[PDB]
């Protein structure tokens, strides 16, 4: 039942209420599990971000333990930290910092990102990815929405609600866990699967910042997950206007077999990533600068 439910996610979230030192809250975006809202630090006036997910309203219930255990006490310099997390009613809320520069996914749908730029990004998330998943921690959820900006450039994974955590014990996941167009093939046709996942959906976040959309993009997201299933790995539509460093780095992700696809540790060795531009170059993208 729900209120079964509930007392259990009790036990593990922090006791007490945000609404008590929390005020002024404006809801800035949606996503699949739940909003994300700006709220007022009522001591300091500091704004953080809250995420608010309904347990009445989630696609797999179960995941909500995931990312309020995972990433408890988790700090790394490009990865966006959770703070605390409450069972408020019958909402989970999580808050978290503050990235006041919004999501990629307003910048590779208004902009063009050169490649400076998209070195920038792939380099902070693989730096992300290469200490998550040396601790067994797979995100299952890389795409544009989940890459957040600071208003001077700097770039942090987000998003963590589909996380999952393996271990020597049990080194893959099963469940089919993540969204349509960036899921990998192996997660899509149901081999145990690893950390590699989120590689190849990196490699989808590219093609995202080369085209402007995911493979695929117009189809119905079950008739686009048995195109990503059944056929070779997808083309830039832009590919004649691509580096060949860059074609021959996204080769390296949108390999078919997990085994033969890059790591995060490899990649960062990558020749691509020394076009990398630092937090500064980012800046004239966001909406405010352009």
């Amino acid at each position: 039942s729900h209120e079964q439910f509930r007392a259990a996610l009790q036990l593990v979230v922090d006791p007490g209420d945000p609404r008590s030192y929390l005020d002024n809250f404006i809801k800035i975006g949606e996503g699949s599990t739940g909003i994300v809202c700006i709220a007022t630090v009522r001591s300091s006036g500091k704004l953080v971000a809250v995420k608010k997910m309904d347990l009445r309203k989630q696609q797999r219930r179960e995941l909500l333990f995931n990312e309020v255990v995972i990433m408890r006490d988790y700090q790394h310099e490009n990865v966006v930290e959770m703070y605390n997390s409450y069972l408020v009613g019958d909402e989970l809320w999580v808050v978290m910092e503050f990235l006041e520069g919004g999501a990629l996914t307003d910048i590779v749908t208004h902009t063009r990102m050169n490649e400076e730029q998209i070195a920038a990004v792939c380099l902070a998330v693989l730096q992300a990815l290469s200490v998550l998943h040396a601790q067994g921690v797979i995100h299952r959820d890389i795409k544009s929405d989940s890459i957040l900006l600071t208003h001077d450039g700097r770039v942090k994974l987000s998003d963590f609600g589909f996380c999952a955590q393996v271990s020597k014990e049990v080194p893959r996941r099963k469940s089919l866990v993540g969204t349509p167009y960036w899921m990998a093939p192996e997660l899509i046709s149901r081999l145990p699967y690893g950390p590699e996942v989120d590689i190849w959906s990196l490699g989808i976040m590219v093609i995202e910042m080369v085209d402007g959309e995911p493979p695929y993009f117009n189809e119905p997201p079950l008739k686009a997950m048995k195109m990503i299933r059944d056929n070779l790995p997808p083309r830039l539509k832009n590919l004649h206007k691509v580096s060949p460093s860059l074609k021959g780095f996204l080769d390296r992700l949108l390999v078919r077999d997990p085994a033969q696809r890059a790591t995060a540790a490899e990649l960062l060795k990558h020749p691509f990533l020394a076009k990398a531009g630092p937090p500064a170059s980012i800046v004239p993208l966001m909406r405010q600068n352009r």
